[PDB]
DNA sequence: CTTTCCACTTATTCAACCTTTTACCC
DNA sequence: GGTAAAAGGTTGAATAAGTGGAAAGG
């Protein structure tokens, strides 16, 4: 395998994908062989679904770090543990930063970074810190280690959209170009409608209020699943995808196998543009279009 | 002793999918 | 009087996270 077969990408469009995608790390194993007792793994991870291991090899290619693995059958994973090479992350964060609830991992994977940086990791005082820090990360200690160290542990990040290159990133991997087919009242009995969503946890909430102001059009819809719920930011409105949404992504190019459900919903937007959806001959294209576009798509 | 990477797991958070109802164009 | 837009859900697997094992040189 080859560090850089495919193409980089944009350094924006990169951070936007990883507000959308992938984890910070911090495990604190116990380990008999360490002096400590504990050994450290410090880094930053994304898995995918196989379809999408181009964007590993993007990221991979222009960082020029990280590790592309198998992650069980259908899935891949790029990790970038080793220590040095968290200095290009941490070089890339710093300069194109986050700005979702993820900016807030960063932090804390920065702060360990320096407690390892100067090896205080090696004795009991830089254990304690790390567990102080990963208490906060995800999904926080195991029982076991509160046991060990149960020690007492320690706000929203509010932040703006700072370009379109960070909006194409991040629409690559919460984004979705839907076309949705109406059994209607209308000659054909079914009206086409283009949709446009982005879906995100609740807590990014003023976000995705703000990508209203950001493409001039949308509005948010609170989703639930019995015990949980997500937000949906929408465009349903045609002039809007056409005017405002489609144009951005024109500008702004998609990365991964989105990249051709964008174009392939495009080809239906042009349709819709000449009214053409209106007619048996234009519905049957679209139908086509959909039947082979997002879980129906095979390359 | 410690770092690094490789194999592999699991559950809920997303993307993606649908129907029905209301807005509004004409 | 007919097409567009929004309301109002559901569906399932991809993504969010994680775990053990161990090669390799320190
Ligand atoms: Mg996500």
């Amino acid at each position: 395998a080859y560090m850089s077969r495919r193409e980089s990408i944009n350094p924006w469009i990169l951070t936007g994908f990883a507000d959308a995608e992938g984890s910070f790390l911090l495990r604190i194993r116990n380990n008999n062989k360490s002096s400590v007792g504990y050994s450290t793994e410090l880094g930053f991870q994304i898995t995918l679904h196989n379809k999408d291991k181009s964007i590993l090899e993007n990221i991979q290619s222009t960082w020029k770090v990280g590790v592309i693995a198998n992650s069980g059958d259908n899935a891949v994973s790029l990790k970038v543990t080793r220590f040095e090479d968290l200095k290009v992350i941490i070089d890339h964060f710093e300069k194109y930063p986050l700005i979702t609830q993820k900016l807030g991992d960063y932090m804390l994977f920065k702060q360990a970074f320096c407690v390892m940086e100067n090896k205080e990791h090696l004795k009991i005082n830089g254990i304690k810190e790390l567990v102080r820090i990963k208490a906060k990360l995800n999904w926080g200690l195991t029982d076991e280690l509160k046991k060990a160290f149960p020690e007492i542990i320690s706000s929203l990040i509010n932040k703006n959209i700072p370009n379109f290159k960070w909006l194409a990133g991040f629409t690559s991997g919460e984004g979705c170009f839907f076309v949705n087919l109406i059994k209607s009242k209308s000659k054909l009995g079914v009206q086409v409608q283009l949709v446009f969503s982005i879906t995100q946890h609740i807590k990014d909430k003023n976000l995705m209020n703000s990508l209203i102001t950001y493409l001039g059009c949308g509005y948010i819809k609170e989703k639930n699943k019995s015990e949980f719920s997500w937000l949906d930011f929408v465009v349903t409105k045609f002039s809007d995808i056409n005017d405002k949404i489609i144009p951005v992504f024109q500008e702004n190019t998609l990365i991964g196998v989105k990249l051709e459900d964008f174009e392939d919903w495009c080809k239906v937007a042009k349709l819709i543009e000449e009214k053409k959806h209106l007619t048996e001959s234009g519905l049957d294209e679209i139908k086509k279009i959909k039947l082979n576009m997002n879980k129906g798509r095979v390359f």
